[PDB]
């Protein structure tokens, strides 16, 4: 099923104390979990409180939905925002924390990150997604993109900024058994309308295995 929360105040401590609660459960069951990281401007402030719980952090695996093909300490990296307010931050063992390696020819980029995801495991536990004022998710802007039959793939420039992307598929993020959406706004509200109404934009393929929870402000 699908589940959504509209709030008014407290966005973030209410996301992240839902978000600590399932990854709690997660390793009352499970020795290693397994988690996607959107990045982005409302991912990026619950990943900053997230960083601050007392999590065994050798036990939780995390992986990014996406990255824009620049160098990873450009301001605009997924792995450069994330590691400020996460990797840095909360003492993850560097072997948990895998990313896309945009100095490698971009499709050599994705071989390496599909290869690393399927030795770490078959199925994500838990994925932290955004969605763009667009109805984009990760780095999918295109229904093409997300139905490729990898688990990885590569854009051309898309989004802003307007540059090749790395992106896991609908494929990939579907292995989730919970999928979670973090938006703010009107711009996102109507959009998620539209999804509700059965508008294909690309969130709108995005499901978890057991659950989707969109977490909504404003």
């Amino acid at each position: 099923k699908t589940v959504i929360y509209l709030l008014e105040d407290g966005y973030v401590d209410f996301v992240v104390e839902k978000i600590r609660t399932k990854m709690e459960k997660l390793l009352e069951e499970k020795d290693k979990i397994f988690v996607v990281l959107a990045g982005g401007r409302t991912p990026l402030p619950v990943y900053e409180k997230l960083a601050e719980q007392k999590f065994p952090w050798n036990r939780i695996h995390f992986f990014l939905s996406d990255e824009r093909y620049v160098p990873l300490d450009s301001d605009q990296s997924n792995f450069r925002n994330i590691n400020e307010v996460l990797f840095s931050r909360a003492k993850i063992p560097s072997g948990n924390v895998h990313y896309v390696d945009t100095s490698l020819p971009i499709e050599k980029a994705c071989e390496k990150y599909e290869r690393e995801i399927r030795s770490a495991t078959d199925q994500f536990d838990l994925a932290i997604l955004g969605m763009g004022p667009d109805g984009h998710v990760a780095s999918i802007f295109d229904l093409e993109t997300g139905n490729k039959d990898n688990l990885v793939t590569f854009t051309d420039p898309s989004g802003d900024p307007k540059v090749p992307r790395v992106t896991l598929t609908f494929r990939a993020l579907n292995t989730s058994l919970y999928v979670l959406f973090l938006i703010r706004g009107k711009e996102k509200i109507n959009r998620l309308t539209e999804i509700l109404k059965d508008t294909p934009l690309p969130a709108y393929f995005v499901r978890g295995k057991e659950k989707t929870v969109w977490f909504v402000g404003k």
